[PDB]
């Protein structure tokens, strides 16, 4: 688990132009593509992006070049920051992560007005820098996901960050999750022959009694139906859906 993963988490991915929740145009896996209120100044800024001419919808290959670029753009933006390279510099390998989520999220100068935060995290005063970031415009606009980075920040660890694997045991695939808060992870085996999404489904929710939605999606965003069977199922990388979080999974071909 890491910061490319964390950020797939957090962000999803949508391969249509779409507004995110300050209402930008954004698209990818949070590619914000301008700040216009003008839908066809988005879906210009897109396509030089790109360097093709888009109509407004990308591919996968296209979202992750994206998104490879704008986190090495957030790294190094980082470290030609005043304010953030000696924090940056202190941090470990997680709450480093942690900050580029941040930087991600709402560029760099966006997370330099947070000085007492930064100098609390840069003290090793984690708590402190945690009570402090939850009293931010940041914290009230998009409150779950502060306060999974401000988790990541406390713990210096994966905690709110859960996970999704699928890996094949006596020549079955067995899917592995890991749910935001219990870093004990769950195991599930499953038939292709004869299981189906809704099998799989109805096992998942008859574990923990406290979630309340899960749903499979190809990645291009469309429901899988339950009476698919598994072996289509991972035949190809899939969106699975439990409450809140969206993991992509990715099963070995």
């Amino acid at each position: 688990m890491n910061i490319f993963e964390m950020l797939r988490i957090d962000e999803g991915l949508r391969l249509k132009i779409y507004k995110n929740t300050e209402g930008y145009y954004t698209i990818g896996i949070g590619h914000l593509l301008t700040k216009s209120p003008s839908l066809n100044a988005a879906k210009s800024e897109l396509d030089k992006a790109i360097g093709r001419n888009t109509n407004g919808v990308i591919t996968k290959d296209e979202a992750e070049k994206l998104f490879n670029q704008d986190v090495d753009a957030a790294v190094r933006g980082i470290l030609r920051n005043a304010k953030l390279k000696p924090v940056y510099d202190s941090l470990d390998a997680v709450r480093r992560a942690a900050l580029i989520n941040m930087v991600f999220q709402m560029g760099e100068t966006g997370v330099a007005g947070f000085t007492n935060s930064l100098r609390m995290l840069q003290q090793k005063r984690w708590d402190e820098a945690a009570v402090n970031l939850a009293k931010s415009r940041w914290y009230n606009q998009t409150p779950n996901r502060a306060k999974r980075v401000i988790t990541t920040f406390r713990t210096g660890t994966w905690d709110a960050y859960g996970s999704v694997t699928v890996v094949y045991q006596n020549g079955l695939p067995v899917i592995s999750v890991r749910l935001p808060s219990r870093r004990e992870r769950c195991q599930f085996t499953l038939k292709p022959i004869s299981d189906s999404v809704g099998v799989f489904l109805r096992q998942l929710q008859e574990e923990a009694r406290g979630i309340d939605r899960v749903a499979i999606y190809s990645p291009d965003g469309v429901r899988v139906a339950a009476s698919t069977g598994i072996d289509l199922l991972l035949l190809d990388d899939f969106k699975l859906v439990i409450n809140d979080l969206t993991y992509h999974v990715r099963p070995p071909k």
